[PDB]
C-alpha cells in the first residue's frame, strides 16, 4: 500500500543551521539521527526565497508566478490567496484516500470567510496559524516561559495572531510556549485515527520555527547552547523526535516516508537571533545560494539507504514524487517538477538537470534571475535584500540594488559553492555552459506567462480574523486567549 | 601498555572542507567514517595561522613566540630553526621507548648540515620534504599525471624541492603523483617493524595536502567532484583509509589512538583551488575564527566513544595529553597546553577555559591580538592578510590594515561563530566577560618574554640542500630526480 507520509517544513532555516550541516553550536540530535539513517541532500533547492511563494510551490509543484503568488508575501488583510483551482498535494492524496492533516503556518491566503484556508485545499484536519506568527503585535506575548517576552513587537495595527481549528478561532492569540505540545497531540491523533481506519495518513507539519520571533516551551528555553534561535531550533528538533517516537509506537516505521526541508534561507537581519547559510552566500530574499538552497532529509527505513546525494532536487519535485510513490495520478496541469523516486530508492538518477530561480519581486520584462544547469549557475540579474542585511558581504544588503549582468555572472558550484569567482571575469566547457544557460532562460521566459497577481488584489482590514466577531474597537477587541 | 599513536596533520585545510563539517562537494569518506566512530571537535584551535609557528606549537606544546618561531615562516635559505633544546613530542615518546617516525612536511628549519632536521628532534625515521612543497620552482613539475603541470610556478630562484630520507636527498625533486604511495609504504613499514619489536609506534604524518600547488596520484586526479583542491583532499582522505586498513591488518585497532587536525586556515587567495572556512570568517594568516579554528577528530575504538564535543581544545594540548596517555613524563619547561585525556575518555571536562591568539607578525608592544574565554572572544587588534584575499569580506583582505580596538571587539561565539555582531557596539554578563578578557591579555603579555627571532637570523643561499653537492651552476644543478 502507499506509505504514510510526514512532510516537515521549517521556516527561515538555513543551509548551515543543522548539526549535521556543520553548525558548531546548534543542538539538533533527532535531525542528525534522521540524516545518519537516511538520505541527506547537499543540493536541494526552493525556487523563490520568501515564505508564500515557497509554500505555494511545494504544495502545487508549480512555479509561483504561474498562479499569481508574487510579489512579496500575503498579509492578514490580504484579499488574495492561492486559487482554489490549483491542485495541492493534499487534494491529490485525499483522492487516493489518505487521511490528510496539517499543523502550523499556512501563509497561503485567508480570504472572505476563510475561503483559502487549508480545509478548502484538501486537508481533512487543520490546527494552525494562517500566516507567520509575527504578523500581529507581540510586545505583550510571552516567547519563553515563564515570562520572557517576544523581542521587538512584530507587526502593528493588526488583530492578534489567531490559532485556528479548521475554520474556527480556537485562541487569539495562542500561548507560544505551548504550541509545540498542541501540535504534537494533533499529529499523534491524526496518525492513530488513520491506523484505526486502515488508511495511510499524510501529515504536513509546517513549523513556526525558526521564524522571528523566536519562542519555545520551558523544556528548551535556555538549553540549546546557541541562545534563543537555538532554543527554538532544539524545540523543532524535539518535535521531530516526537513524531518519530509516535511512528515507532504505532509500529509504522517501515511504512512511513519522512521528509524534512525549509521554505527559504535565513533572515540575517535578525542577526544572532536568525539562521546561518554556512559557506553559502547571503540569505532570505535573494537568489544567491544561501537563500534558495535548503537542508533536506528523506528517511524511510528499509526503502532508502543511508547516504549523501549531490543530485539536483527541488521542493517543486515533491508533489510528483509523492503522487508516484502513492500510485496517485497527477493533476492535468503543467508541472515544473519531476518524480525523484528512483533517486530516493536507489535505482536511478535524478531526472532534474536545471533549476530556475525568481526573485521576490519578479516581472515579465526581466524574467528569471538565475539558472542552474549541472554544476554551473548563471545570474542574469543580482540584488540584495533587507532580509539579508547586516552581514559583512555587501552584495547581500538592501543597498545592493537590482543590477543586470550581460555577459551573465558564471559560477561553478562544485568548486565555488560560495559564489565568489566569476568564471567569465574562455574555455570551451565554459562557452558551452554559457550558451546553454542563455537558452534555458530565453526558453523559459518565452514560455511562462505570469498569473495575475494575488498580492496586488489589495487589502481589506475587514478580512482580518476576529475571535469576538462584530466587537469594537477593532483590532484590539479581537481576542480570546 | 601505552597506545600506538598516529597524528595526521593536514596543511592549509579549513574548518568547512571535510564532508562531515558540512562541505557540499568534498569527497572525504574515510574521514567521515572516522568522525562517525569517534570524537569530532567543533571548537578545536591552533594559536597562530601560519605553517611554521603552528608546527612548532603542536610539537612542543608551547606558544611559538617563546622560542623565536616568528615572524612569517622559514624558507630554504633560512639560517634559523626550532632550537635543539626544545623538547618535541617525539623526544618525549622516544624516551618511553616508542619507535618514532615522521613522513611529510617539516618546515621547522634545515640549517648548516641539516642540524634542525627531524632526525635531530627525536624521530628515528623520516621520509619527507623539509618545508612547503611550493618553496622551489614548479613550472616544470607534474601535479596531476599523466602530464598536467603544477599551476603557477611556485617560488623562484631556488633549488628544487628535495625529498629526504633522514639526512639524505633521496630525490630532487620528487614526482608529486607518487608521494602518497611513498608515504604509505614508509608508514606501513614503521608500524610492522614496531609490532615486530614488541614496541608502541608514534607516526607523525604531516601531509602536503591541501597546500598549493595541488597535486595527486592518478587514482584521484579528476575524481573528487570539486576540482584540483578536491582531488588533492580525496587523496589525503585515501591516505587515511590506508593507514586505517594497515591498522586493521596488524590487529592494532583498539591499541591505536588516531588524531586528525590541520595547521591553519585556508588560503583563500588560491580562490577555488584553496579551502573553505565554512561559516567562519576569513582564513590563513588572520586571528579570525576561519584562520585558527580547525577540524579535529580523535578515534580510538573501545576507548573514545563516538560523539561531538564543544569543549575547548588546542594543538597546544597534544604533547601533554599524549605524554599522559603513554605514562611519559613532561619536560621541565613551561607549557601552554593541558592534558585532555578526561575529555577524550569521557570521564571529564576539558581543563582549558581560555585561548590566546598571536598574529603572523607579533611584537612585544602589542602582545596578543585576540583571546577567547568560555564563549566570548575579544579582539584587541584586527588585521587582514594576502593569504585571505579574494573573498567578499573586506576585513579579510590585505588592504584591511592593522587596526587597534579599545574598547575591544566582543563576540559571543556560541550564537555568532561568524564574528559579525560586536556586543560592545551593557549587560552584566558582558561587562564581566570584558574585564576578564582584558585581564587575561595583560597577564599573559606581562608574563611571556618573546624568544629572539629565529626567522630574523637571516638567509644563506649556501644552506640550500643540493643533490649533487658542490656542482655548478647553483641552483639549477641541484637535482637528481
Ligand atoms: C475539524 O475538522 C475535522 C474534520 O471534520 C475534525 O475531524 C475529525 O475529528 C474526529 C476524530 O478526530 C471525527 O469526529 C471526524 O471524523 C474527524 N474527521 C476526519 C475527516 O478525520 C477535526 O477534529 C477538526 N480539525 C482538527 C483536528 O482540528
Ligand atoms: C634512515 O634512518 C633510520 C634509522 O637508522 C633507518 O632505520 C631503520 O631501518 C631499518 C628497518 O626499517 C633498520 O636497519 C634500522 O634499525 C631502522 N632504525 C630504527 C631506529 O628503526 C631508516 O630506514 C632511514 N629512515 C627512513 C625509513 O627513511
Ligand atoms: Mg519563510
Ligand atoms: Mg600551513
Amino acid at each position: 500500500r502507499p506509505p504514510n507520509i510526514v512532510l516537515i517544513f521549517a521556516d527561515d532555516l538555513g543551509y548551515g543551521d543543522l548539526g549535521c550541516y556543520g553548525h558548531p553550536s546548534s543542538t539538533t540530535p533527532n535531525l542528525d539521527q534522521l540524516a545518519a539513517g537516511g538520505l541527506r541532500f547537499t543540493d536541494f533547492y526552493v525556487p523563490v526565497s520568501l515564505a508564500t511563494p515557497s509554500r505555494a510551490a511545494l504544495l502545487t509543484g508549480r512555479l509561483p508566478v504561474r498562479m499569481g503568488m508574487y510579489p512579496g508575501v500575503l498579509v492578514p488583510s490580504s484579499r488574495g490567496g492561492l486559487p482554489l483551482e490549483e491542485v495541492t498535494v493534499a487534494e491529490v492524496l485525499a483522492a487516493r484516500g489518505y487521511l490528510t492533516g496539517m499543523a502550523g503556518k499556512w501563509h497561503l491566503g485567508v480570504g472572505p470567510e476563510g475561503a483559502f484556508l487549508p480545509p478548502h485545499q484538501g486537508f481533512h484536519r487543520f490546527l494552525g496559524i494562517p500566516y507567520s506568527h509575527d504578523q500581529g503585535p507581540c510586545q505583550n506575548l510571552t516567547c519563553f516561559p515563564p515570562a520572557t517576552p517576544c523581542d521587538g513587537g512584530c507587526d502593528q495595527g493588526l488583530v492578534p495572531i489567531p490559532l485556528l481549528a479548521n475554520l474556527s478561532v480556537e485562541a487569539q492569540p495562542p500561548w507560544l510556549p505551548g504550541l509545540e505540545a498542541r501540535y504534537m497531540a494533533f499529529a499523534h491523533d491524526l496518525m492513530a485515527d488513520a491506523q484505526r481506519e486502515d488508511r495511510p495518513f499524510f501529515l504536513y507539519y509546517a513549523s513556526h520555527h525558526t521564524h522571528y520571533p523566536q519562542f519555545s516551551g520551558q523544556s528548551f528555553a535556555e538549553r540549546s547552547g546557541r541562545g534563543p534561535f537555538g532554543d527554538s531550533l532544539m524545540e523543532l528538533d524535539a518535535a521531530v523526535g516526537t513524531l518519530m517516537t509516535a511512528i515507532g509506537d504505532l509500529g509504522l516505521l517501515e511504512e512511513t516516508l519522512v521528509i524534512f526541508t525549509a521554505d527559504n534561507g535565513p533572515e540575517t537581519m535578525r542577526m544572532s537571533r536568525g539562521g546561518c547559510s554556512g559557506l553559502l552566500r547571503c540569505g532570505k530574499g535573494t537568489t544567491y545560494e544561501g537563500g534558495v538552497r535548503e537542508p533536506a532529509l528523506a528517511f524511510w527505513p528499509g526503502h532508502i539507504a543511508p547516504g549523501v546525494t549531490h543530485e539536483l532536487a527541488s521542493s517543486l519535485d515533491l508533489l510528483p514524487t509523492l503522487a508516484a510513490l502513492a500510485g496517485a495520478p497527477l493533476p492535468n496541469v503543467t508541472l515544473d517538477g519531476f518524480d525523484l523516486s528512483p533517486l530516493l530508492l536507489g535505482t536511478g538518477k535524478s531526472p532534474r538537470q536545471s533549476l530556475f530561480f525568481y526573485p521576490s519581486y519578479p516581472d515579465e520584462v526581466r524574467g528569471v534571475f538565475a539558472v542552474r544547469t549541472g554544476k554551473y549557475k548563471a545570474h542574469f540579474f543580482t540584488q540584495g535584500s533587507a532580509h539579508s542585511d547586516t552581514t559583512a558581504d555587501p552584495a547581500c544588503h538592501a543597498s545592493s540594488s537590482l543590477t543586470a549582468h550581460e555577459p551573465l555572472l558564471l559560477y561553478d558550484l562544485s568548486k565555488d559553492p560560495g559564489e565568489n569567482y566569476n568564471l567569465l571575469g574562455a574555455t570551451p566547457e565554459v562557452l558551452q555552459a554559457l550558451k546553454q544557460l542563455q537558452l534555458l532562460k530565453a526558453q523559459l521566459d518565452a514560455a511562462v506567462t505570469f498569473g495575475p497577481s494575488q498580492v496586488a488584489r489589495g487589502e481589506d482590514p475587514a478580512l482580518q480574523i476576529c475571535c469576538h466577531p462584530g466587537c469594537t474597537p477593532r483590532p484590539a477587541c479581537c481576542h480570546c486567549p
